[PDB]
């Protein structure tokens, strides 16, 4: 049965390298719904937060429908992958018993919504084309503000309020944390976020049990922001057969954007010109300047928990580099 | 219309009779004052703005201020525009700001509260309003004022920036966004701290004229300038100030009536059954308005002395009405 194979694959939800594309096919293009449901059951979140199962499924299906099935990368498979990757990172030994159930819920929910309704073009493209989204959001974290607004507005649809049984203080705290986490996925914030994560590593405090000591909102939210940003930038850290599929998809999405820019007489964005592209050099640069600086720092924060992930990233960088000469 | 022209001769003076202008212009103070200031600064010729486009945009903008909101309406907008216009001419700021920067501060002032509903950001957040959902609880009103002010340029014959280059338009847009977002009072303390740092390190010519080399410093001055203009009511002649106080208290009390009817906790200064209007003005001057204007006066010393003098006289008067 197709459902038996799906269930088998979902037994890997605690593992880096889950067969997320296979789950997308086996679930009938519902990877985000089935992975979120499995994660909520694995973490006992429905019981903890009194979430009716039918409300959870109804919301997840509606949220998943608001990802664009015609966008090659920023679709429901990406959202499911970022959810599952955040779920693995939350389980790292260095964070055991660090975060509350509400903080865990915020990080997972933020991951699920963090790209919803993405049109497959960048913030800079939306700004430069005078788009309605950029007009609404004053050119500032245009997509990320939109993803938050859609993700929260869908909670108001019929039988979609998965937070119906949280206290008012819980809903207020969860909303603020989710906003802070999704806004941190704007790449224009990456350098300052990484700089701050490095300062935390250099000053980090560990408890008598060996777990990170985070004793104020600023430190707790910074870790959760960088956790979801690492999940969002995790593709080059995955087994190569998954990483190559993510690269094929982001290139397709970029090339389609660059076709729009070329037609409009605009300068083509970096990496978006299918007639002057070096996919492999672009991956090596992405890893060297963005992905490895981030993941090496996260690995230092939770050291040695993420050593195998870092090792895979480094192997994948070597593999892409080897395809150049 | 001849009396209206006589009043507009004071457009370069602190204490313009803005309420008289509102009445004499048929409730078009924002349009007539903006047009006057644009003519006075030669901005139409400088930026090739067709006069019909300017007037059409101004009237559309002014129509999107609510006539039933007692304070945050077109008269307040016109007042902030004209106040910014005066502050831009401070002698100590001579040679600081380009024409594009001047255009940006004046346009920002004109749009800075457009479509204001007469309730605060906190109210909009606590009522789970559509605006707060759109803007993720962050500078909710101010993001909305910007979005409306810019969207209206797309109406028929409304694009007053049509003859700017794409680069000029992009620079103006960024400066206007940075200025209007700085009018959110949640940013007041950080803005004031940065203005103080700028005072402590200020460089001037031998004539006492401010030298601001970097864009970060210049936009901070323009942010503080429009913020001072937005907070200028207690620095105006007392007859004007008392009308502004009556208006903000009416708007606050109406917010409090909505909060009471909803069963919400009533916001500070918003409970008409437990208010002390005069004590609130003295506290607002002592903790917000005078620290800000004293710092501005230091930046432009001694050019703001008469404004600061009025504020101090008005504080003493309001204090004297407390038994
Ligand atoms: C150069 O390769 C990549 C670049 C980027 C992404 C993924 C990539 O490869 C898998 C993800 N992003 C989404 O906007 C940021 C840019
Ligand atoms: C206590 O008196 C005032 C308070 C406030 C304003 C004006 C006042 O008097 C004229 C203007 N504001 C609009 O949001 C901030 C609060
Ligand atoms: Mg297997
Ligand atoms: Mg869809
Ligand atoms: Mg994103
Ligand atoms: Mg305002
Ligand atoms: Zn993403
Ligand atoms: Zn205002």
């Amino acid at each position: 049965e197709q459902e038996d194979v799906l269930a088998k694959e979902l037994e890997d939800v605690n593992k880096w390298g889950l067969h997320v594309f296979r789950i997308a096919e086996l679930s009938g293009n519902r990877p985000l719904t089935v992975i979120m449901h499995t994660i909520f059951q694995e973490r006992d979140l429905l019981k903890t937060f009194k979430i009716p199962v039918d409300t959870l499924i109804t919301y997840l299906m509606t949220l998943e429908d608001h990802y664009h099935a015609d966008v090659a990368y920023h679709n429901n498979i990406h959202a499911a992958d970022v959810v599952q990757s955040t779920h693995v990172l939350l389980s790292t030994p260095a964070l055991e018993a660090v975060f509350t159930d509400l903080e865990i819920l915020a990080a997972i929910f933020a991951s699920a919504i963090h790209d919803v309704d993405h049109p497959g073009v960048s913030n800079q493209f939306l700004i430069n084309t005078n788009s309605e989204l950029a007009l609404m959001y004053n050119d500032s974290s245009v997509l990320e503000n939109h993803h938050l607004a859609v993700g929260f507005k869908l909670l108001q649809e019929e039988n979609c309020d998965i937070f119906q049984n949280l206290t008012k203080k819980q809903r207020q705290s969860l909303r603020k944390m989710v906003i802070d986490i999704v806004l941190a996925t704007d790449m224009s914030k990456h350098m300052n976020l990484l700089a701050d994560l490095k300062t935390m590593v250099e000053t980090k405090k560990v408890t008598s049990s060996g777990v990170l000591l985070l004793d104020n909102y600023s430190d707790r939210i910074q870790v959760l922001q960088n956790m979801v940003h690492c999940a969002d930038l995790s593709n080059p850290t995955k087994p190569l057969q998954l990483y190559r599929q993510w690269t094929d998809r982001i290139m397709e999405e970029f090339f389609r954007q660059g076709d729009r820019e070329r037609e409009r007489g605009m300068e083509i964005s970096p990496m978006c010109d299918k007639h002057n592209a070096s996919v492999e050099k672009s991956q090596v640069g992405f890893i060297d300047y963005i992905v490895h600086p981030l993941w090496e720092t996260w690995a230092d924060l939770v050291h040695p928990d993420a050593q195998d992930i870092l090792d895979t990233l480094e192997d994948n960088r070597e593999w892409y580099q080897s395809t150049i000469p």
